[PDB]
């Protein structure tokens, strides 16, 4: 009750005195996305492992730093991999950090992810800006309320700031950069989808699914953070050859080819919130 | 397994005590409804907080009192607010009330909730009766099946019984109360549905969307209890003005301002069962 | 992570010095089929209840023991009933015995099951193919990944072998036993649909439901091991009489009168892997 709140505290203590305290966005990067750390100037870097109450990121291609710094001129403080639910956490150890950023004074999050194109139009490489979403992980908020972060029955009707996704869109477009839109399936994995789940999530109005920023989502929101999100379409969730395999690697080495251009539109759209 | 059996008995045990002992039908109050108790004559207040194992009631607009007295002249036990999944609790504590019923020689249960109209024929203001449901929270059977209750696969294919449905229609009639009649759906939440979930859900037969309501319908079937139930929609998750948001209090008010003409119809369903 | 290898090993270990070990497939048979069981000769058998780290059969038509012996002319292991999330237990003990099975040198997976039908071509006594599924149970993967049985994000665009479909497909037609093929979805239970939720799934591409399977297959899938599935339709999930109900026994009843030829397909199918 009083203990839970004093984590939250004690970790958002510990990095306000290694961060400058002047970020108001925080970006987390994704499975195939860590690498626009290089991108951050004058980087404070914070391993998780250090940080109070921080779990311990497990999953591959997810480096686990807080990293203070500097990106398209603005102060920024980005989370450097991610927790997910197929590693074992609970909710409240997944979305552990949204709330810390809460505390540092975060008013906006961008989150990045590498996910699966169920909409057929939809390609390898391609920048999808998520509009919506669809929650089939458990819900980040159940158990009893906290006050001190936001009310028991959040809003989620607009979870995904129409300014935002407006001001990314104008953005794309002034850098040559191609964007599609879309509904983001959230499931908690770790096993891919079966072409019939495929087939299911894209007949109820998914266009990628993946694996992770739902709860985050859910959590950022409900402590009023504004949020804009971005996936890396990493593979084609129909069209199966006869001898097709998901692939970790593939997936990563597609989310890395696609960092820069994305990296690019978080650069500017930092400086335009 | 006879731990459990002894805390049922014990919590059936005190009520029994207290209680008349001649009620033959439960009512569940939700989130509009509290106020469906001033309508119970004679009353015997127990707040669940004195009862052997009931679980507390921390949702907010849930009082948390059974209710003893006479409901249109019928002996009554009413839940005065109810236990949700999104509290935290186990789905054995959310419906522990259902089973100590049973104990009581409770024969059938009224449930009432609010809820998220997601077909566009259902209005804020609209009451429907449950016809049928759709399960998205862990099944409360999960576990060793308690065979001093019931079967272990127990059958839901009239979950909803069609004979208090059609008294019921048949009383609206009479009242002249217009009712709608539809497929709940019952979510974890606690946070409101996304755009892309109400639309994914409207798609697949649901009418409405709640919080509540199947876990105890699901247990009360599971032990022979015979069930009607009915929505006040609270809320329309369809059309969405820009500006839009889901609100706490503006759910409770919707269901407040229904309470009477539901009540009506409560009032002469018990009298009729 | 060091502590569960060893469980396996323990496991497996005394299997071993119980069984033969040249049988490269296993089979699973579901509820009213343990008396395929018959079929295979020189059975050494060993109760649940005598392996380290198997929880124990609680499934009624479930009796709960390892069959080692010849099968189609062919060395076999066999499950004869199997684990259910709905008993309670957590996906790992679950899916325990199919880690075994790897262990032991099992390749092949057969996985019988009973389900109730969702296409409504699909009739009472008929045996379908699996040739996908949709999972509505919790992943048994979430956690720490066991890097000695597989990767972190296995692949499952392909989890019912092609080629032991094919197999199936010729040898149903020798022996003149009509077949059906369909997408199997596995859902907790325990308690049976309702119709809104068997029209859901029916709706988004589902022809069979079930309460099993799908943790196994993602978990054989996982390691390797090539899994061939057949539902034996034991109900209809559709067209619903006025009184119909669903009923454990019913639905054993319809698997025992389908145990013959399913059995004789599996007999021809395991000698020709
Ligand atoms: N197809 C897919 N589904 C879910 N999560 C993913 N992450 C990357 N690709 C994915
Ligand atoms: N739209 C909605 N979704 C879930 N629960 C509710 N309770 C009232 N309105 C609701
Ligand atoms: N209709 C049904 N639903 C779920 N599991 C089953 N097993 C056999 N019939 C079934």
């Amino acid at each position: 009750m009083k203990l839970q709140e004093q984590h939250y505290h004690e970790a958002a203590s510990f990095l306000s005195s290694r961060l400058p305290g002047d970020a108001k966005t925080a970006i987390i990067l994704g499975s195939g996305l860590g690498e626009l750390a290089e991108k951050i100037e004058n980087k404070t870097v914070i391993p998780y492992n250090e940080i109070p109450h921080f779990a311990q990121a497990t999953a591959v291609g997810h480096k686990g730093n807080i990293i203070g710094g500097i990106l398209g001129g603005t102060p920024v403080v980005a989370m450097q991999g991610r927790f997910h639910y197929y590693e074992g956490y609970s909710m409240d150890q997944v979305t552990f950090p949204i709330r810390v950023m809460k505390l540092l004074g975060i008013e906006n999050l961008f989150v990045s992810n590498a996910a699966g194109g169920i909409n057929t139009s939809f390609k390898v490489g391609d920048l999808m800006i998520i509009c919506d979403h669809i929650n089939n992980l458990p819900n980040p908020l159940i158990g009893p309320n906290m006050d001190m972060f936001g009310v028991r029955f959040p809003d989620m009707t607009r979870a995904y700031d129409r300014e935002f996704i407006a001001k990314a869109k104008g953005i794309a477009q002034e850098l040559n950069i191609p964007v599609k839109e879309g509904v983001y399936v959230g499931l908690t994995g770790p096993s891919y989808e079966t072409p019939a789940e495929y087939k299911f999530w894209g007949q109820v109005g998914g266009d990628a699914i993946g694996m992770s920023t739902v709860p985050e989502v859910i959590v950022a929101r409900h402590t009023g953070i504004r949020v804009f999100g971005m996936s890396v379409i990493t593979n084609e969730g129909y069209h199966f050859a006869d001898d097709f395999v998901n692939d970790e690697q593939d997936v990563i080495r597609a989310a890395n080819a696609a960092s820069e251009k994305m990296g690019a539109i978080f650069a500017r759209l930092i400086a335009a919130v």
